[PDB]
């Protein structure tokens, strides 16, 4: 009867269509930053990481490459040379194989010719079918020359497709971003007074109006705290939270990540830390009518961050994110959170940043999810409850998708 | 052989009679302090957490509930709109089963029924026998107006039920505590001196001599240290420690509470905090003639604790404390305890509130103990090494028995 | 299918000879320094602190015992008295084993005869044969007089034995060691200047010319920091660093011993302690010329170890050290490093004290190793990839060889 239950719930967790929380993905419509195709995936900045630990290839003659020479190399170091038993490596063969290609013959050009004969848009519509995803959040930083010209000019994205305010230099960068700010007609002084306070909300309430978003968010250092008379400590008490309670817009904060430990390698050039829960916990405790949407890097700071969770409902957390999702994490992080939260939590996004990375993200994680899912009904069941096929789609419904709707409001 | 080596060690372990070191029932003669039924399971504080991230009453309306509104709410959110697979819900429904109450009619009012009819004497013979429970340590703290009344009326506790003089109050808020002490007779000064310090021994030793503890015990936050020149600090060194030499009783400490880190919650408004191992470790190595009793509630703490349990004799660590109660954590904690301790150590302890309660602590602990067993059986019976099923026995006796006895002398 | 794999991959790993980059043992030539037999076995240090938690004999009296009869208690207390469960007192079990022995017997007497009709090199060429160990790496510190006498003589270790230079004196305990640096001839001064600097140079360069090490050596407690204006600190700026990248040697730091906590049990009175990753992250990138390998003691380190060798390709980490030994660990640790660096690491090193320990340290390793890359082929075969056995045996020969052989140079 457990074979009876898999079977359930894995067609329940397969069939249910996937509301991707926050990737790096774009509308179609809004240009080349959309990234897709077979080199863009081999040059995902995960690859590039593992590629420079076997390589000869200087890094600064790895970035004077031209893409398709980049992906060449690594296809040759990654999965020809060694076997490509790396999860993101592992990745690109799922992303391949569910895209009807074969990876048993390892012809990188027959790969090739799939993705030059078709539209983004084209590729757009099947990688969504195929990866069964209704809703994907982008993330909408304003302060980026290419993303900024898009919703200047009126650039509506596709239904699927919804905003997220990004906020990281605002925040983090406020000395160098201030300048910004005023050569864009936001008053901001020299001195955080109300004149400073008021127009950061402006350009806040301007960009909310803009992009619609579903959340505003900001990735965060280990060290993060608050309160905190500092830029970012004033700006977050002063303006950010005021705005998103009048709005109701949740507040994201990805919460670990140490910028450029190695600046050389660009993207793949981010460590980690374990931060404090104090900041987080004060947020949660004195801004009761504001809303937290909280996902951590660190592996040691897991377990806390469940618990906070049983503390404020205010708190939902969401995902294992970028060195969190591997499969031993994300099976010890699902099984620690469904434990002491039921199902009031996000299990999963997928951060992609290539397209067809839908596809090998949630396959991935819907098969570890399932497992969980299995293991957690069959020990109920065992203790003489029933559970029916609804309850289960029910169940499965709000942790890839309603749960998140429903906390965005 | 692996199946005839589990059913072996699966016997074993079910037909052990259990130790339950720490919880927070009382003798059935003690009154209504005793909890029980299911209107006291279902509203138990891991429950008004889980319902609190659900449900639209608010925490005040909630706590102006009856306790059958409560509890209904409880069911109805947490069982009925959610599927019940967390470790606390899960645990509600094998409590129900263990009775011979059925969780596959979801009929509350036929549950109550089974409650209503029975004595707290009778409720307490039947789940003691079903869960196997021989002995049951309370936790005795004579600062609660309620608790000390029973002691005082010279109320003796049932032959089965153990004291254990908890001291919280005396060792985290001795600035409010020692006024209370005055107007009980116990002459403390302001200043600590010769005179506080005996008096503090005196109210020790009075209550040690007529609970008569197999040991002493408080929780301590993340932040715990020792040597300190605090009050704490100060009481430990020159009362407790030296107390409970002379008597040889135990002292037992439950590290890494932070605690009202969300008050309206009440009892579930506990939060969670790493701690650092230098006062634990001081403790044991300056006190070689103390006897120590530990667990810690932070999964960040739990391998180095083994590790520190390795060096010190006078060390006896013990369960998987509150947030570190579910079966990912029980798992990974008991076999890395296992295979670096062997069987010097207590596994688990229930820290129940409710009577009930022990039926599914245990029923959910002993598997999981049992899988552990049956594994590191196996690998040595691999090795050549032929195992009896009366070492099994003792090695389970052991376990959920023996050590603490042994410890506790 | 997984099954064809399965038994691809156990032969592939059984049958690849063994690198073991990190032990204690010594090339028989170099006399009694090489420990061996069942009563060294028993006597290992982890064993003795398991004993302790279980014995009424002092730890005094233990010392004063002869190894014979130590080797008698701790048969008696861990094997008899209590199933022997425990990973060290398992792999002892899988010693007599693999020799031929058999632990059905318990026959402790019969053992012994095994072991007294043989020579250290006899039993030399038996156990290497037996676990399958190509190359062994010492651990040779000119600080011992007991081995700095064999190497003064010119004694030259056989050739499967490679020396690797340990400086924990001279790093963690200058104001001491310079002294004895004096008394053999470099002229140290009290002040750090140019003086001291080119004579710690020296004494390092003439002990790399005489023991031609594969790496230089150093165990660091969780408080190592770097850069640090220390004497650790000093030497490895000024002396360590440059003489490592003139010879192209690579810097092995094991890091997280807070020694002696327990000094009264000797070799087994460490402790453990997270680490600060900075000093490690700051060595990686300030030093591009320079070659680390690394491996830490805190179980909380280890993913953002992972981390940080996914940022530098100078990072090699390896094995899972001392308290990380375990299998619950080593199968945590070894999937956490396949997932973010697929075949990029050294998975494990015995660190043997005792010969015969090279049979289960290996054998326990393996199984789990072999475990780990057959759910890894596995994946990505369900992914449409197809793998060679002779793929196989090029990722098992990285992981347990060619990875140390290429990076050492
Ligand atoms: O949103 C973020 O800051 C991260 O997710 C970064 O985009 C990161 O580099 C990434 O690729 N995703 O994990
Ligand atoms: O003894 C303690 O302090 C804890 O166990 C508390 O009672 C806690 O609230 C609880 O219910 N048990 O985990
Ligand atoms: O090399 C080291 O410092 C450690 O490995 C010690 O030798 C330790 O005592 C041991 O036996 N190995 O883990
Ligand atoms: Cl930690
Ligand atoms: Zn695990
Ligand atoms: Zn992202
Ligand atoms: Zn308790
Ligand atoms: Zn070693």
């Amino acid at each position: 009867s457990r074979e009876v239950l898999a079977e359930k719930v894995k067609n329940a967790v397969n069939n249910q269509p996937v509301t991707d929380m926050h990737t790096h993905l774009f509308s179609p419509n809004f240009g080349e930053i959309l990234l897709w195709d077979i080199d863009e995936l081999l040059t995902y900045h995960y690859l590039v990481a593992e590629v420079m630990r076997w390589t000869d290839v200087s890094i600064e003659a790895f970035w004077a490459m031209s893409k398709r020479e980049q992906a060449d190399l690594i296809w040759e170091e990654l999965f020809i040379k060694r076997s490509p038993v790396s999860e993101a490596c592992r990745g690109v063969l799922t992303c391949l194989q569910g895209l009807g290609l074969d990876p048993a013959t390892r012809d990188l050009q027959v790969y090739r010719e799939y993705f030059a004969k078709k539209t983004s848009e084209e590729q757009v519509d099947t990688v969504l079918q195929l990866a069964n995803v209704s809703d994907v959040v982008m993330t909408n930083d304003p302060f980026d020359d290419n993303e900024r010209i898009s919703w200047l000019e009126g650039k509506q994205p596709d239904s699927r497709f919804h905003a997220a305010l990004r906020l990281d230099p605002l925040l983090n960068e406020y000395e160098q971003t201030k300048h910004r700010l005023r050569d864009w007609g936001y008053k901001v002084n020299d001195e955080w007074n109300e004149g400073s306070i008021q127009e950061v909300k402006r350009f806040l309430t301007d960009w909310i109006e803009r992009m619609d978003p579903v959340y505003m968010a900001v990735s965060l250092p280990p060290t993060f705290s608050f309160p905190e008379e500092s830029n970012r400590g004033r700006i977050i008490r002063d303006c950010l939270l005021p705005v998103a309670e009048k709005h109701n817009i949740p507040f994201a904060m990805m919460i670990g990540v140490k910028k450029r430990v190695h600046p050389a390698l660009g993207d793949a050039g981010d460590f980690v830390g374990k931060a404090s829960m104090d900041g987080v916990e004060h947020l949660l405790r004195e801004y009761p009518n504001n809303k937290f949407l909280v996902t951590m890097l660190s592996r040691e700071n897991q377990h806390e961050l469940v618990v906070l969770a049983r503390k404020f409902s205010n708190l939902m957390i969401f995902g294992c994110w970028w060195f969190m999702n591997n499969p031993e994490i994300i099976n010890e992080m699902t099984r620690m959170r469904m434990e002491m939260l039921g199902t009031s939590f996000i299990p999963q996004h997928s951060d992609a940043r290539v397209l067809e990375q839908l596809i090998y993200k949630w396959h991935h994680s819907k098969s570890i999810i399932a497992e969980v899912l299995i293991d957690k009904y069959d020990d109920i069941l065992q203790a003489g409850w029933e559970v029916t096929e609804e309850e289960i789609k029910r169940d499965v419904a709000d942790l890839f998708s309603r749960n998140f709707w429903r906390f965005v409001g």
